[PDB]
């Protein structure tokens, strides 16, 4: 439930029972023979796994520095790592003899790979999104619908994925008999956190092998982007406890540190409560501040629990990227390696290309991928330009 | 050279010098050891190969039929069979000491996946395409142009794919020296129908093996879309020499076969010279047809010469889809099965889906799904 003082069940009574319920659920399957023969059956002959791990040779060369790697989390069937997160708890749902999904989205990305979970597994799917990202994220609310999922407007608050979040909450309290609640990343009151990191954990059981075969050693950074943090979880967990291998979460500058247009919780963020987990987040009066990216996965006034913790205890080491450092990484990935990356994953990547000058040529980086690019073209379009 | 009949090398003598360099070039590098270690590499570690074989259980289920498997290429980097393609050709063009490639599009797919191969591999890109579809492709041109590539307008002729592949045979008898041409489908004149197959042949050898791990035995049919052959051959191939394997391409109906508007070469058109090769083309006087489909992918009036050959010695079989039946095919596997399709590939789904109904529920289908249908959403929403 904690990872140091971080974590929690933060909730209303009324949530105690849906928590324990599900808690109870997965201590019995996480194990259980038929649940992960059927789970790696649906991440092997539908998501596609496992995603391959690419050597930068060009990147690299410019560069003049560390050797760069990437795990192409791009791959996954629908273009981003949320996918290996949205069939693992599908999957529960429907082993829990559950009918219903229901999740948050705001840039859309999650709401998309719940709405193709529950399409593959013959569920329903309701999707809370806050209005003002509704309106932004037209051809994801599109995606969602050709999925067979209900887009429902989130219209209290700020409208956005925090309003989301607490809709879905409410739902899931009168419905959880037959409906899971599919949070999509990191966070909430436990046992999500836990939950969605052992889903994303196959990343980088899947990176550690690849790279051992490809370079007869562990790497020495591994460097992820981080919103709620579960690509990062997912890459960073299994090599926790190999100490020479240091870990670098990526969050979103923005504008920049000083603008106040940024999502950088961790490194700019207070203690706080909300969604059930005591964590960082950005706050004023301890009301949420508004955040921004160019890279709408990154805009989440929190973070995971367990980077909090990691970031405490200084196993990993958190950054921050700019809007501007972002962008000049997307264009330069797919101009040098034939790469469309996400701008959320174009963060993790521009920390990357500064990490490499400063090291030697033996040394090496793996960079977590954890999308591509389609879903941002029309953002990259309206602001690079035609 | 031929395939029964088609095919053939019928083209200016301008053309005879690259054409014979790149078939010696080919002959060289195809079995070679260092060229295959780089392809396979690549196809790998950058494209993703394999891709799955995934069984399509609720859409089996619902239509009561035979099993529906669906071979991944949705998977594949760029979202599409051609990175298979563009990658082998691309490679082959960096063995020559070429440093250039320029490539044609319709659709815009093969001018993306030349452009992922060309930045892949440090070469200049540049891709011709008809004026008119770049107007209505403009986030293909976008992602075109990210890669690194230049877009070069056609405006000549009908300003569609025919023109595009025009212009750029003839830059390429000005440039071969530097530059590989890297056609986008199993057409043109020898020896580019067969390196496009045997870059493609890998979706069969794939499937193949992963449908004897699966069922422990071949497929009763494989049924693949068809606008210039490429994905069809790559799949169709291996399974040739498999007598009992029934292979079935799909055509675009487009708006009825008795509409004028559709891109059904190989059941309505007429053998003919062109693009340097005799095979089936939409003519009306004897000039190529304008055509169509909903599927911007199958729109050349034409068709590859192994088609051609495999349908009149009636090894494979063609029949068409409409545009509507395409459209409710990409919602269908989209609401059923979790998987968003090309519309090209949807025309195959939606073949398979009628196929199903009627065969036995111990009867395998293999559908080559060529693409993602993510490039699609635009058109997809417009309607
Ligand atoms: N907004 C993103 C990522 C995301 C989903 N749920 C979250 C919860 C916390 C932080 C980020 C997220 C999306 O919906 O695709
Ligand atoms: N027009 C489509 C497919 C294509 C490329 N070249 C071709 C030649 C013949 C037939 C089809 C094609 C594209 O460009 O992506
Ligand atoms: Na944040
Ligand atoms: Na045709």
């Amino acid at each position: 439930m904690w990872f140091g003082e971080f974590g929690g069940q933060y909730v209303p009574e009324t949530l105690i029972e849906p928590l324990k319920e599900l808690e109870k659920a997965y201590k019995r399957f996480k194990d259980d023979e038929e649940f992960n023969r059927q789970l790696n059956y649906y991440l092997k002959t539908w998501a596609g796994r496992p995603t391959p791990l690419y050597y930068a040779k060009r990147l690299t060369e410019k560069i003049g520095g560390a050797k760069i790697y990437l795990k192409r989390e791009d791959l996954v069937h629908g273009g981003a790592h949320k996918t290996n997160n949205a069939i693992g708890q599908a999957l529960l749902a429907k082993f829990m003899g559950k009918t219903r999904l229901i999740a948050e989205t705001g840039a859309g990305q999650h709401g998309v790979a719940t709405a193709m979970a529950g399409a593959l597994l013959g569920m329903k799917v309701d999707i809370y999104m806050g209005a003002e990202d509704v309106e932004r994220q037209k051809m994801n609310v599109f995606r969602m619908k050709l999925l067979g999922a209900n887009v429902i407007p989130v219209n209290s608050g700020s409208r956005t994925l925090k309003d989301a979040i607490n809709e879905a909450l409410r739902d899931w309290v009168a419905t959880f008999e037959y409906t899971h609640y599919l949070i999509g990343s990191v966070v909430g009151p436990h046992p999500y956190p836990t939950i969605v990191r052992d889903f994303q954990s196959v990343i980088g059981r899947e990176a550690k092998a690849q790279i051992l075969e490809a370079e007869g050693q562990l790497p020495d950074v591994i460097v992820a982007c981080v919103g709620g943090g579960s690509n990062a979880m997912g890459i960073f967990y299994p090599f926790v406890n190999d100490k020479k291998v240091k870990l670098v979460g990526v969050e979103a500058g923005g504008k920049g540190l000083e603008s106040g247009k940024h999502s950088a919780s961790l490194n700019a963020g207070q203690v706080g409560v909300f969604h059930g987990m005591l964590s960082y987040f950005l706050q004023d009066e301890g009301q949420i501040k508004p955040t921004h990216s160019i890279a709408p996965g990154l805009d989440y006034p929190g973070v995971g629990p367990e980077h909090a913790y990691l970031k405490k205890i200084q196993r990993a080491e958190y950054v921050t990227v700019t809007d501007e450092e972002a962008l000049k990484a997307f264009h330069e990935l797919s101009r040098t390696e034939g790469i469309i990356p996400a701008l959320e994953s174009a963060h993790a990547v521009a920390y990357a290309m500064k990490l490499a000058k400063e090291m030697s040529r033996d040394e090496i980086i793996i960079v977590n991928l954890s999308g591509r690019g389609d879903k941002d073209l029309d953002i990259v379009l309206k602001v690079s330009g035609n």
